[PDB]
């Protein structure tokens, strides 16, 4: 029998506390491992008191595929109010993510086959890797010019200035030429007001604008300064590919942007919205996994050789057809789905669901807040055996298992771009250099809206030849 | 015939001397100018006077006045004393450029001047360094342009502009490449166009009162003033000692620049070609620099012209490549287009006389010491001297030859003191677009009128978004 | 008969009047000329007043020979509180040069073999042929796209960048990429710290910790702030060729710290430590006699022509072996010794004498310390005829102690043969192809920094040859 909401365990803790150290603290670093702890003591499934609405946390796939079920025409997310206030201050309309119900299928449905479709992909898929190449041979120059035929460094600013590269070039078609060269202050400031923005919506997301506006005011100027910036590059972006287009409506592909302007089955206000997501939503995402894939394959070196053996059979056929890295690449796709178990830059999933559901023999009434927690979800021994282990070879001898990029019809956007970047940056990196580190210790994991490594470590790259 | 009227019979400007500085001193500026003068032709006539509470100042705006004003300019046409930039030279014991000086001792400086940077024999000399930093400029942006997947470049070009005049003149002055075209700017130049701007701002707030008034009202402003020169001099200095010590070694055989040709020449003491010298390396920069962005600005709103313009320099383009010198002759659609974009927007906006002996002017008497200023804001946007004014058409400039159409075009002035640049300006300008039309398509969806701003030199406002799209590619 | 030590002509001055014109100077930029003018009025030694220790200072290479015979198995030299209190704060070893006693003699002799014997020389000789040659062909380039066929510059800049690059390449085998292109951050803050380190210096040398602690305790967080800098620059080098070391230990010479660390006859905290004094101690002591030739050369176009001329016909075999630049430039070598005879970068040698000894006919007991003043000692007149004349040639006539700018003995300077490489190559590239020329013929003001450094930098001229 079925048992009522009321039966579930209770977080121990408190909507006001969290609210205070909150405040406190001026983020929540440790949230994933807050919740982790709490998995371990009350079991995969316990209720969050928000002294009213009904809050339901799980870390099971099983509970995954439940949840799909009920999505329903239009699945609902919680509106993040301090976003969504920006957009509304500054009269921006509200991009797919910030959007719910009918307005959010409308725009998703004029966006899935330009972003996220295989023939989009086979269309983009040769500009990312005419950058992952440039990232390779950029690097080998400055590795040759060493005696040790080696390069020690923090690869993390290099790997950003690449994601923003190829998500420009993706996007917009648009070599900015910071792959191989000291770093724009447009860039620099791009990325640091990302940075700003993630804290700044920490401090004031878990409160209500009614006390967020008097509790930390300063904090709501900080945010809407660091949208000013993101929306300044941007705008800068959309007004450059906007004007080009408006002259001479190209023959071939010149960008996703490029495709959804030309159709103009979105309002210029709708595509203006939808391309800042994309273009801000591509550079942290995409980066902090790749950094991790480096890090753990410089920790691994057995799996390394693995990965490098493969990347140097199929090497031939992706130089011809950079398309074929998809299907070519098996075991470094696998590899990815490894470095997101272990560390997702998406923490937890989250629908308000809009059915009554079941969920470990618990009712979940209509409204529930359910957020599926990433971290917890990767790191359980039963359906990951030895989860400490970096092992690709478990998503090949292997159902909801991977759901890093969430799950039905609000599935990731740029989940196909992101695992473009990601590939083949790590193709031609395997093909050319030897990752190596003498950093063995695990690198701590802070929750800045987006889970990130706290420590960038010093890695080697050895040039194989 | 009919009376000459007096003096005090000429309609006034309604406004006064000291509200003037009173605003200058509350908006720091006196960006309207222009707007503010053309309204008051409109509202009193061709001509009308300025209260100064003791001197005389008469406002013009017709070519017919700028005729009798030359007939008066004298052996020694000598301008409004500039009290602030002066200032600068005695306090740090410089001798004035020819642009700061009067009298006997302009005339001597200017007549050892005028064969190596305006003379025809010296176009000829540098034109070929001017064309190749023009090149460069067009290479680069093609480089650019190339790697982006519509095979062309959006964006602000003032700066690539700015770094291009820069370059193109210090290459014809002092014969040395700066490796600012088609790189990224230096702190150096940076500074330098910071200074300027700077230099120009302060001058708008100081050059309004006298020095009995800014030294207790604005003297925040005086040192905002000497600061800016103090970075100018700086980088001119620089300029200077370098191509001194060169020719100290070894007197060159081949043309190395115009300062090289004053400094072998040695007719000029070493502080008159280090005041000159300075003038020139300063006041090539915004000056070339603004019209250019202007015709870019232009021709990316008027495709048609464009289309005519580069019809011309790719018909051209063959014999301009043999023969750099050749693009003076064969581009006369190119040369009228800059007529043009100066007649709309002058960055000179006036030009003043202190008239050394009576006159007579729209049928009034001039007396002698008068300070006369022709508005060519006013005078270009006239109806009547150029019929649909806001049009852009270089064609008005081509049959106008024996039409008595030659007070029309007075942007670098008149006479002995016309603007000394002149020469090396025009030729920095139609190079530049030459090699700009010949590879590239300007265009912009900014169709609306950039506003002008006065800041000493009319500049415009705002910088527009233009794409280079590649013709070849 | 031999005068006690009293006896000795006394410095007018006193240890107060010294300690607050530092003070209210915040520096001692006249310290050279100031001795030089008291050997002028007093003779060739006297003793500074220092209330309780013994302080005597000499000019003469007769009294450099004497303080070589006094040198025991382990020199003393005096222990220099500032930089020593840094390292006992962060809780690092000290260097060869701060270290004395039998300590010291250990550092030593494990880093001579590497950083100062002539085979080391035959390995880091072709790396800094090759940033040598850089230097030049880069400024060939810029040189060629004037009209003039020539570059007039201030060239302090690109000569701190050449040694910056020229060190890094020998002592940990990595290409900086600072020699032909845009200064980094990381190096023009690690020459600002060097500058502002050598400032502080100055200014807490000259009193004791005891009393620059509360007279200038600004100058102490300054100094410490300046070491964190350079200690922050020189630990990221060391902790790249430690990994590097650690994956694979190399076949090849790969610099002089890979040696020292695959080596191990020292601890990994003391080859930190003596990494650390080459890191930074290669950086503005090279730079300046580098620029003072350039300089000297300019106005002595007679004494260049000459260098040239040797450099052009020696310029085949030197192609083919970078390490006969050593053997086969003896008139470049000896342009160098005239740099440093003018333009000493050390100023003043020093040493704690370890047993008594005589001096001039004046007795000097053990334990006073000795300081001789190679400005003065390189402008006399009477051993140096025509002292202010440059001259390469005076040093091949011989009829000897007359050279000792990178001091005497055992404790003579570690990184001697490397900084004379980086010089020799540098002015070899640069005499094959430019003409170096100045129409500042006036002496260059000399500043007393820690290092003496040229107040004003010139205005030089690189004309291409062809
Ligand atoms: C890092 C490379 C390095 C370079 C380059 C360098 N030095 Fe030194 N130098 C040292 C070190 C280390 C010592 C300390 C040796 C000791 O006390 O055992 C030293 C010590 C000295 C001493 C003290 C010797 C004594 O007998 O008391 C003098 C003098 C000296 N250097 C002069 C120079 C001069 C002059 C130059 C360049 C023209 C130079 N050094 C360049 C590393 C360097
Ligand atoms: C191209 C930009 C872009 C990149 C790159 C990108 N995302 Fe997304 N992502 C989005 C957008 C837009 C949405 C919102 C999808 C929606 O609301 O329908 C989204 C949503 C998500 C969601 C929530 C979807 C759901 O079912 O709730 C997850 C999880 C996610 N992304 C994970 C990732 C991960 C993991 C990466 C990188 C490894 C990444 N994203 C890279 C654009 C991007
Ligand atoms: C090479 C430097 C230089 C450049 C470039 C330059 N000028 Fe000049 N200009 C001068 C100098 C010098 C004078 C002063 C000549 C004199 O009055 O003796 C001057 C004077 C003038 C005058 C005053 C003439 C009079 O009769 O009162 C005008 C108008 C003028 N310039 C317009 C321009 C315009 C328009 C441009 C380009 C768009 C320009 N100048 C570019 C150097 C320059
Ligand atoms: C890490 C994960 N967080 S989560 C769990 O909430 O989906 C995530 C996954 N995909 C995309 C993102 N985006 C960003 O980075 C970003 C920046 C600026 C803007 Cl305007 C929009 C975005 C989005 C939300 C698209 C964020
Ligand atoms: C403003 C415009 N018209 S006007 C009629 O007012 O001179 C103009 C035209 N031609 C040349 C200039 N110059 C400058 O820009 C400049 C800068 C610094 C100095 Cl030391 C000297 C100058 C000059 C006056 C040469 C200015
Ligand atoms: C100029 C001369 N002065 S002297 C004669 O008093 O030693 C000298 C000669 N050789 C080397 C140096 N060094 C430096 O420059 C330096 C910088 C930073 C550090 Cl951590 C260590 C050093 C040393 C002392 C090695 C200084």
């Amino acid at each position: 029998t079925v048992l009522p909401f009321e039966a579930m365990p209770q977080h121990p803790g408190n909507r006001w506390l969290r609210l205070l150290q909150i405040w406190r603290e001026q983020g929540y670093e440790h949230l994933h491992l807050e919740m982790h702890q709490t998995f371990q003591e009350l079991g995969p499934i316990f209720r969050y008191n928000l002294g009213g609405p009904r809050m339901v946390c799980v870390m099971l796939p099983e509970d995954v595929e439940k949840l799909q079920q009920v999505d329903s025409l239009h699945p609902c997310r919680m509106i993040l109010e301090p976003w969504v206030a920006y957009r509304q201050h500054r009269g921006h309309k509200c991009g797919v993510f910030l959007l719910n119900g009918p307005e959010w299928r409308f725009n998703r449905l004029r966006l899935n086959p330009d972003v996220l479709s295989p023939k989009a992909v086979q269309r983009f898929l040769p500009m990312v890797d005419a950058v992952a190449r440039d990232f390779s041979q950029a690097l080998k120059k400055k590795v040759l010019q060493n005696a040790r035929g080696s390069l020690t460094l923090d690869v993390q600013p290099s790997i950003f200035h690449y994601t923003i590269e190829a998500s420009n070039l993706a996007l917009f078609g648009e070599r900015l030429g910071l792959v191989g060269h000291s770093p724009s202050s447009a860039s620099l400031n791009f990325l640091h007001a990302l940075e700003v923005m993630f804290k700044s919506t920490v401090q004031l997301m878990f409160m209500p604008r009614s006390l967020s506006r008097w509790i930390s005011p300063k904090v709501w100027k900080e945010h809407f300064e660091a949208w000013d910036c993101i929306f300044q590059y941007g705008d800068n972006c959309i007004q450059k590919i906007y004007q080009e287009l408006a002259f001479n409506r190209p023959q071939h592909y010149t960008g996703i942007v490029a495709e959804l302007l030309l159709k103009a089955e979105l309002s210029l206000e709708a595509i203006k919205a939808n391309s800042m997501e994309l273009t801000a939503g591509s550079v942290d995402t995409t980066a902090f996994p790749l950094l991790m894939t480096l890090f753990e394959l410089a920790r691994n070196p057995d799996v390394q050789q693995i990965l490098r053996q493969e990347s140097l059979a199929a090497a031939a056929s992706i130089s011809e057809h950079p398309q074929k890295a998809t299907t070519e690449l098996p075991l470094l796709r696998a590899a990815l789905k490894e470095t997101l178990r272990l560390y997702p830059v998406g923490l937890f999933l989250e629908r308000v669901v809009s059915s009554d559901l079941v969920l470990q023999n618990y009712h979940i009434p209509a409204g529930t807040l359910v957020q599926v927690f990433l971290y917890s979800l990767g790191r359980n021994a039963a359906l990951f055996p030895r989860p400490e282990r970096y092992n690709p070879q478990r998503w090949l001898d292997i159902n909801f298992h991977h759901v890093p990029f969430g799950f039905g019809m609000r599935q990731c956007l740029g989940r196909r771009l992101a695992e473009a970047e990601m590939l083949l940056l790590l193709h031609h990196v395997l093909k050319h250099f030897l990752v190596e580190t003498l950093t063995q210790e695990d690198i701590k994991m802070v929750y800045s809206f987006i889970l990130r490594p706290g420590t960038s470590p010093l890695l080697t790259f050895r040039a194989i030849n």
